């Protein structure tokens, strides 16, 4: 541990009928974008996801972390900014946690990411952190020991206090989506879910190899 | 049973003054897709309904069924890239569910769909699923004999954690919607009605044979 | 009795700047439209009520009822489609209920409708109808009690399940507004109250005698 | 008091780049609509309101008052329809109220109106008409004692029942804001917040003297 | 103190396509305004933060007091009319609160503003002001000694009753970011937590040295 990293889902949505049928020069500077980015040493993309069909309202999601925020600032400020692909899209959600120095997010340990993801933020109710220290770590150890049986998915807990309107962002990557799916009905049966306020949106979405298999299936 | 089912009710709403007067060949590309859809194998278009009446937001709506969910991912994002009609409507609503090896879904059984639909996404009390086993399963025995004076109605539960905002998707099937609205009524009379956080949108349509008697009463 | 009939409340906005100045020839498009409506024989318009100054989201209203919802499906579609009135104006709201076969709806006895009516849904709690029968009827007496100071207010009261998001559907006609505001006032002093979940949005309108008088005063 | 006046407070944003730059002809047209609606003698425009600074949604407000509610649609629809200003302007919220025949609103009384105002319209909770009248009274009483340090704030509690969403419409007008500010910030220290469900939006304007004013500060 | 100041953060969202890439023009232009506003005497400034990365409907954040709200209304207004910056944003949030003469606010002693600010509205239960006042105050004083762990975050607690939908407007500046999430988490964790009923939205920003470094980050 010991590193300061914030992290951001960044959900767009593509505006139809703008990104046009000729794609491979919005392809080759989204990708050039990206490989900037990557030389440049202070963001780092973990994922690509394509969002199609999970809701109406998103499209593909961006998971990044950086070490300073100002960092993450400018890399989504000049993704919208001096990419074709930023210009066509629309912000539809932003996801913005922050992780500080027992279990640590699979994204601190360096694990590689999972074919399929589901994010969402998550907010606790009002009497859960003055509750009974007792009682809150034997509820927090009943849930964590609700997913014992779930090894393949990897769970990134990270506050997200100020950096938005929630308190929590959850992130839960699978190889497949059917043990995502079973890891949320099964975590449904905990006591943890009478100290809930808030848990929606949900982001779900696939890991794309590159920028060109999302750009390619983009309506419009 | 033993087979694994993504299912999916992809809403869409038409944008006024897109779609024109001329539909003859918006109509034979729409059904040239639904065709290749059908002779590829891979994604069941279960039905495709009318939405016209029932709520502001919608307009028609497409229920599809497939093995994987990046085939339905596929199929969506193919329908609204590349056919006209896909291009000049907007989605309002989409709502996944995950079926996985009692009483199994109507579509799973391979049921001859019913003229109407209803369908709408339910979320349970946060303490439905750590309630005792025992009263949790005399509430769903009483609910399910709620349904028993209704044999016209098929119905349909599919978990759907982590695909959306929800946890079940219910479908309902019949050959008259007064039918439907009987059966919603008396249900209204259970026990369950006190552990329901949950149940809108609602979106009840006409199952339509082919996609031109679709497109001819959608507006221009 | 012995009658079946779908009802609907058709909620449109008008768009600035799109219906224009000369109106003459979407008066008469509008007034034909109405009398075809008129001569089938399948749909009848109840009324056509101007809901300007009642909200901000709403310009105005046509209460159809129809022995099938077919028949409602196929006016509201042809409306929207071949009539220029419907091609400049947005669904706002649509308000359906199916009356079945006490005290019956003021449309089903065929009343003459008034000169201003109220609209809007009602979604009762989740414990209303799982009740002691007993208390129930004694509630429902009451709020009827409520109701006998206004014999010149007509009230219609019919199921919406599964036609929506709603349970309810109420409207009341009166030759005066000040009676309609009145009677709710007086209907806030019951019991019932403690049961209510979901009662908006509200829809206020003057019934007009053609479509012209309708046409002539939305915004251009 | 024997008199019948229904009160509306018409709130409108201004669309940005539709007013232009050029607005001497757009403020003699609005200012002869007023003066025609002042010489009909039907409505009486109480106040025009710059909202500007208030909230996202809103720019100005009319409040305006006639003894039949058909002549408020009249004016408000003649407004949107033949003014360039209220062409392009959206409406953005109405709140409508029906004072009918102790103490009495200031509008009833003929007082002069306050520099400042706000309003917003409030409903109460589902059991506070159904209490005890005994209680309720007391409560009043402590709530209109409340009010005993600010005589320079007036205050129009006015009924609006079945005319919007809401239940009571309230109007502080004030020759300073601090001092509406000070009684809202008192009132809350009455055991009346103990039975409130709705109190937003709210809306806080300047009034103007005259349109002129007012057009000359909407965004271009 | 004896000082009267209205506050307000007037939160704006860039419009894609509308800022150009030529913006040299645009920057003189906001600048000129913003020394204006300096030389008047009657509006001040206290910042100006970038937003981007926080939330998908807000760019930037302009944070001003004046001894007048009229002064606010104007400057407000002629921002959004009189500058090429104004005229292609939309107004996304207005935060207004009032300072009326313990513990004062940040900007009321005039302390150097934080590079880092997170601002959001406030609501209290509706039993928190009728509450016993030993209660209350020391719940306060609870939640007080909270925050005495982080010098290096200034808190500003300002009034907002009337002013827009909140009661209070809570702003939070520090040097670094990390320092307003721990204060944010560490507050969590007080029994005044059991008396909010609304506080979001959310807006972290940070803090430029001019208005330059703002609009050439903003979105074309």
């Amino acid at each position: 541990n010991s590193m300061q990293r914030y992290s951001q889902f960044a959900v767009f949505r593509a505006i139809p009928g703008a990104l046009g049928s000729d794609r491979a020069e919005i392809v080759a500077q989204a990708q050039s974008f990206f490989d900037g980015l990557e030389t440049a040493g202070k963001v780092e993309v973990r994922g690509i996801y394509d969002l199609a069909g999970c809701r109406a309202e998103a499209d593909f999601m961006i998971w990044w972390i950086a070490e300073e925020f100002e960092e993450i600032q400018a890399a989504f400020a000049r993704f919208r900014r001096e990419t074709v692909l930023g210009q066509v899209s629309e912000v539809a959600w932003l996801g913005n946690s922050l992780h500080r120095p027992s279990h640590l997010p699979s994204f601190i340990m360096g694990e590689i990411p999972g074919d399929w993801i589901t994010v969402y933020p998550f907010v606790r109710s009002y009497d859960w952190y003055i509750m009974d220290p007792q009682k809150r770590r034997k509820i927090l150890a009943e849930h964590g020991q609700a997913a014992r049986d779930f090894p393949d998915v990897r769970a990134n807990t990270v506050p997200a206090f100020a950096l938005g309107d929630y308190e929590w962002m959850l992130a839960f990557e699978a190889p497949r989506l059917d043990r995502i799916v079973d890891l949320m009905h099964k975590m449904r049966y905990t006591e943890a879910r009478l100290h809930v306020r808030e848990e929606t949106p949900f982001f779900t979405g696939r890991r794309v190899s590159e920028v060109s298999e999302l750009v390619n299936v983009l309506p419009g």
